[PDB]
């Protein structure tokens, strides 16, 4: 039901969305936001949002994101 969506949505949401096993990564989650979801992932600055909500969310061991030469989102606690 109605409950204002926030930008862990977007990565949790978008891991539901993502339907992938091996993982995603942050365009992989934006592109869902902007592509499965509306402009709010086609936008700009919302791009800062969701990675606050990545770090917020992975920080508290709610998805996993390593670093490397970029970085992939995984749902899954630490």
């Amino acid at each position: 039901e109605a409950s204002s969506k926030s930008y862990r949505e977007l990565i949790i949401e978008g891991l539901t969305a993502l339907k992938e096993r091996k993982g995603s990564s942050r365009p992989a989650l934006k592109k869902f936001i902007k592509e499965n979801y509306p402009i709010v992932g086609s936008a700009s600055n919302f791009d800062l949002y969701f990675n606050n909500a990545i770090k917020k969310g992975v920080e508290a061991g709610d998805f996993e994101q390593p670093k490397g030469p970029a970085g992939a989102v995984k749902l899954a606690k630490k």
